């Protein structure tokens, strides 16, 4: 009962790795997709201007930069994590 | 026995929930990432036009966006999380 | 306890296909998300030279383009599904 | 229920914006063809004052022309499209 | 061996769009070189019409100069492009 | 203390990128400026000459005017604040 139990702990810290792994780059891929989100409704605004400084005005009807937000996702990820904690002793 | 089982499917219902964060956050990464393909693209459209109305066309050779589907993905996760529902029970 | 090892055995190999979902996402999350950044950097140069061939200069204090490295996060999902492996047998 | 009335929420989020859009869409054009009927009639007064160069010297303290502007409204409607967007519910959740 | 394949198949799709994408500037430089010819050509009409006036009427009936338009083919070989880019295989897969 | 080597790092590093983005901000107004300036001052030069037609012929072996180029630098730059971006440590690792 020990290989069980054994083999079950060791499972166990597997997957919160993984899910630690998982929730990281969940964090690294709002970042990313953001700052680019950022940078391209930055370059419609600077382009506004300079279609203007010249109808050139821009169609901002299909120009719509979206955000992304992954915080309940990663919140929920960590609950997982620690409710696996959860499982381990008891002789 | 109890505590193993118990501690098992414990372990169970966190990893499910850990998938269904996955998948939903894979969910919300495609529709924003393709929101801002779009976006981007339809923004080379608009350019190739007013760089004409002023050779200022564009080179697409270099400007080429790619759009994300991770509905395979999604899928795999989907049965993953099912199959786990298969481990409890039997006394 | 045939119940148990199984029901455990048969949760592990849904797990390992669940990071191993996770871990084609992430690559094709990189590889678009990447692919994108790209298609925008690529553009701003070509808009430098444009609204220079007619200060029409773009201000790239706020058109950063960053790239997104989840080496490091799908190399340790990698290490999660090999450790997994080590709870199976043992009579 | 609450898939169908975040679907129904998410569905007229949509129709919102559009709704929006075709809002700024149309103060975009008023201020394109009031402004250029503004410029027109102002080079009409240039021009008769000049013409009447034959006093029939125009009174300039009526004849004031306004113009452009909307800009403001039209980046006020676009945040509002946007933080719309921040609004969709997430049916997985 | 699904790999060999797979990789086999991603390879050439890449080839192909580099293909489409050198067909599609080629075209791009066609319709550059050949409208700026045929306008230059237009401009010599022109000329020589007003030239001849020193009847040496030039007749307009057979000097027909035609222009323009690949950018249907030039778009429709940009979403060929696309499409090929919607066929790559995940090895992971 | 990781953490906090870390964070200090991530803090220095945006401090670092500011520095080098207000460097391009000022070399392009550099640029912008003393060609303006060499412009001017050439165009002065032709003005000059023709004006002296009434020998006061100036002399042009002494009177070489330069002009741009620091987008080389500007680019440079440009690069180094990407390479930066690449050094962000993630605090989750």
């Amino acid at each position: 009962q020990k290989m069980i139990a054994s083999a079950f702990n060791n499972a166990l810290g597997a997957i919160q790795d993984g899910f630690d792994a998982t929730n990281s780059a969940l964090g690294k891929i709002q970042s990313v997709v953001n700052a680019n989100a950022e940078a391209l409704n930055n370059l419609l605004n600077q382009l506004s201007n300079r279609f203007g400084a010249i109808d050139l005005s821009l169609d901002f009807e299909k120009l719509n930069v979206t955000l992304l937000d992954l915080t309940y996702e990663m919140n929920r990820i960590q609950d997982a994590i620690k409710k696996l904690n959860e499982s381990y002793i008891n002789l």
